[PDB]
This record gives C-alpha cells, sequence and structure tokens, in this order.
C-alpha cells in the first residue's frame, strides 16, 4: 500500500513553513521574491515525481522513455537526499555556469543546465522547461536555508497524475490568495465554474487547436486539456492529445510561468505561450496558417492600449479600448469554414456590459462581428461573479465563423434568491449552470432565455451610415423591463 497523498492542510503547512524559512534569507524581499522561489522548487519536485510515473508506465507498456531532465540534475539526484548538498556548495550548484555537482563531478550548474535544454524533433517539453528557467532565477543567498526549504518540499507526495493536479490546483489558489492577502490588491481571475461551463459547451475535440490570448495562469487551457484528455481511448489518441497545438498569451511573469508549468505537468508536449503583448501584430498580416479551431478566453474588462498598438487594426476599428481590440484579435484568429471543418473556428469570450452597449468605433467592430460571424448565444451573468477583483457583471459571447448572424439567443442566469450579487466568500457555483446546460441543445424561450435578431439590432441611417449595434439587451421577462 502506497502512502496517501499530501493533504490540503499539509500542503499549506509546507508552503507556510517554507516561506517562514525564506524570511531569514537576506536575498529575498517579500512574496515578490518568495513566491517565484517556491514555484521553481515545487516545479522540479512535481516534474521529477511525474517523470518517475512516466518511466514506470513506459516500462509497463514496453515503450522507450526519454527523460526531460537527466541525472544528476533531477530532483531525486540533488534534492531528495537527506543531508545532501548544502551551504555555499548548494548555491554554487544552483547559480554557476560550472560547479561541483551532487555526484562529486564538476559540470554545468542546475539553472544553466535547465536553460540549455532543447528538444530533439523540433520542439518538445525540454524546450519549454528551458524557456521557463530562462525566465526565473535563484535569489536565495544562503544555501543552508535553501536546503531547508528543499527538505520541506521534498515531503510532498502523490500517487497519480490526478492527485498531482489536485495539489497543483490547491497551490495555485494559495498563491493567488497570498497575492490577494492585502499585498497586491489587484489582478483578475476567471472563476472555475465559469471556465468549466465555457469549456463544456465549447466541447474541444482531440485534433483541434486551442488559443487563449489572455490565459493568465492558464485556467481555460488547462480545463480544455483535461476535457481533451477524457476523450482518449487509444495510444494514438494520447499522441494527438500530447501533441495538441495549444496557444496562449500572458503578460504577467508568474502567471506566464504557471500556465506553462501546469500544462507540462498535464503531459502537453509544447504549450506555446507568448509573454509579450498579444495585440502587437498586424491583423492584416494574419491568415489561415495563423488560425485555430477553438478560442476560450477572458480578455481584460478594461484598459487602453498605447497608440503604437492601434496601427495593427483596421483604419475604422482603431479604438484604444483593450477589451475591443482583443475582440478583433479573436475574430481574426478563428479558422474560416472549409479549412478542416464546416463551421470554421468557434470562440467563447467573457466581456463586460460595456462591450455590449458601446457605440462609435465599437459599433463598427460589432457590425463586422455580426456580418461575418455567427454570434449564436450570449449568456448574461449576475454582478459579483468576479469578486473580489470587481463586482462588474460579466457576459459570455459564443460565436463561430460559419456565416453571418441571424437569431441571437440570450440566456440570463440570476443570482440565487435573497441575494443581489455573488461574493468572495459566497461565489457562483457550477450547479447554477445546470439549467443552462440542459437548455443549450434544447432551446426554447422561457423565463431566462429569449431571442433577438441581428437585422433588428444593427441600425443604419438612410444614407446607410452605421448608427448603432447595441447588444446590451434586457430579459423581456425581467422586472427592469416592467417598470424600467
Amino acid at each position: 500500500a502506497d502512502q496517501p497523498m499530501t493533504t490540503a492542510q499539509q500542503l499549506g503547512a509546507i508552503v507556510k513553513s517554507s516561506r517562514q524559512i525564506m524570511r531569514k534569507d537576506k536575498g529575498l524581499n517579500g512574496d515578490l521574491d518568495r513566491l517565484p522561489m517556491l514555484t521553481w522548487i515545487m516545479f522540479l519536485k512535481f516534474l521529477d515525481d511525474l517523470e518517475q510515473m512516466r518511466e514506470t508506465e513506459a516500462v509497463l507498456e514496453g515503450k522507450s522513455f526519454q527523460p526531460a531532465i537527466e541525472a544528476p540534475y533531477r530532483w531525486r539526484d540533488w534534492a531528495a537526499i537527506e543531508g545532501g548538498i548544502t551551504g555555499d556548495e548548494l548555491i554554487a550548484f544552483i547559480n554557476n555556469d560550472e560547479a561541483m555537482r551532487p555526484d562529486g563531478t564538476r559540470g554545468i550548474g542546475l539553472f544553466a543546465y535547465l536553460r540549455s535544454l532543447q528538444g530533439d524533433n523540433g520542439g518538445d517539453r525540454r524546450d519549454v522547461i528551458a524557456t521557463v528557467f530562462k525566465g526565473m532565477q535563484n535569489r536565495m543567498i544562503n544555501g543552508y536555508l535553501l536546503r531547508d526549504v528543499v527538505d520541506k518540499i521534498n515531503g510532498i507526495h502523490f500517487n497519480s497524475s490526478e492527485e498531482m493536479h489536485t495539489l497543483s490546483r490547491l497551490y495555485e489558489t494559495m498563491l493567488r490568495e497570498m497575492r490577494d492577502a492585502a499585498g497586491d490588491s489587484g489582478e483578475f481571475y476567471t472563476p472555475r465554474p465559469v471556465v468549466r461551463f465555457m469549456v463544456e459547451v465549447m466541447d474541444p475535440q482531440l485534433g483541434e487547436s486551442v488559443l487563449d490570448p489572455a490565459c493568465g495562469t492558464g485556467g481555460f487551457l488547462v480545463e480544455a486539456f483535461e476535457h481533451l484528455e477524457r476523450q482518449c481511448k487509444t495510444v494514438e489518441d494520447r499522441e494527438v492529445l500530447q501533441e495538441s497545438s495549444i496557444f496562449g498569451g500572458e503578460a504577467k511573469s508568474l502567471p506566464y510561468l504557471l500556465v506553462q508549468m501546469n500544462l507540462l505537468l498535464h503531459g502537453l508536449e509544447y504549450p506555446r505561450i507568448d509573454p509579450e503583448n498579444s495585440l502587437r501584430f498586424p491583423l492584416r498580416e494574419m491568415g489561415d496558417k495563423d488560425r485555430v479551431d477553438v478560442i476560450l478566453t477572458n480578455p481584460p474588462f478594461g484598459g487602453e492600449e498605447e497608440k503604437g498598438i492601434l496601427g495593427n487594426f483596421p483604419e475604422d476599428m482603431q479604438t484604444a479600448e483593450t477589451a475591443m481590440l482583443f475582440l478583433q484579435l479573436i475574430m481574426r484568429k478563428l479558422k474560416r469554414p472549409g479549412h478542416g471543418s464546416d463551421n470554421g473556428g468557434r470562440a467563447a469570450v467573457v466581456v463586460p456590459n460595456g462591450t455590449l452597449f458601446s457605440d462609435g468605433i465599437s459599433a463598427r467592430i460589432k457590425e463586422e462581428l455580426l456580418k461575418n460571424f455567427n454570434l449564436h448565444t450570449i449568456v448574461r451573468l449576475p454582478e459579483g461573479v468576479f469578486a473580489p477583483y470587481t463586482d462588474i457583471a460579466g457576459n459570455l459571447l459564443f460565436f463561430d465563423r460559419s456565416g453571418p448572424t441571424d437569431d441571437i439567443w440570450y440566456y440570463q442566469i440570476t443570482v440565487p434568491e435573497g441575494r443581489k450579487k455573488y461574493t468572495k466568500t459566497k461565489p457562483m457555483e457550477s450547479h447554477e449552470f445546470d439549467e443552462c446546460l440542459n437548455w443549450w441543445s434544447n432551446r426554447i424561450v422561457n423565463q431566462n432565455a429569449w431571442k433577438e435578431s441581428a437585422s433588428e439590432i444593427i441600425k443604419y441611417s438612410e444614407s446607410g451610415q452605421l448608427i448603432d449595434v447595441n447588444l446590451d439587451r434586457k430579459n423581456p421577462n425581467s422586472l427592469e423591463v416592467l417598470e424600467h
């Protein structure tokens, strides 16, 4: 019988006790420094335990195994040995281009090794590990303290990939919270129930490509991958899964590293995450070679882009509003029909009310959307869904590239009785999407769902000038439509 997995309480203890050890290291200043430290250490530990499971699996399947990391650079070589390399010797092994290694031989140091990893066949998990470590550095100065942290993390344990994923989830929650513990009052996060709903209705299929141009710590991409993994029945299916073309963009350092790490731990060979501004490329240079089957995303609800970015967009669509520029990017990146599928690509996009009611340049963007894509469903959510980052209401746009919009289904979810908005401590829950899920493939008008028409929504003057595309439509059954 194998030892039980680390419990949630135990993971918390390890994380807190490690941070408290870090408070003694003069090389580290606050969670700004401590959280990336914990993260690379935790990653090398998780990765090696995963590699053990993969090696074991390959032996059972009579298949060859290729380690991502080779001895003596694996966790089991340098970290897992009681009373192993420590003090100045440890710092040297970590930091140096060349150092005495844990096996008593001189060679390249750990970070230098990880940063110089490269895939055989034109890019694999080793190249992603290298990119991750090129974006991190060891800031601890005291090797005895580093060793002490490594000894705590070494005690983490799991028996399967699923157990590992549970701990990864818990860890990411701790980080976000720590980074919400009155230190950095900010960031933004799509709640899990909203992500799962969006992935469930989008139903990504093995063989499809997926993009999230604002993937954060990778919520949509990881959920998409797990959804894809449930479809595998054969060895061939598994290869398709692991070689999936999965793309992301994320501007924030730690989240950028976290999405790459989690996808690698899920078995994706090459998460393709761009750390720079997703809006920086000329849409007009984009073509079929650039397009994807599925887009799952919660772009920013607000903000403005610098003027240099605007030049990348059509002359009549140069709004500085980030949320609207992302909408154009997403439209551009959907596969056109007749390129592997009949409907072309499909997108699910979280937008604020402002996107819906906006006018001017935004109306032109929405006209283009309605004329060239099928915006078949808009699900409208209660205020508070994104608490505590903002109480603003959210909406989910579902569109594909099949052709122009005709009828648009609206579906409004209401906050449970007696409450007016969700809260951090009382968040929205998955069961609340059940009614919508069942309705999705059995659409009828009712208390929550109604139809609008694109030709009614888009308004032109007699000259044919565009006057309005207002998608902020209210539930005709609601009382706001009754007594205004």
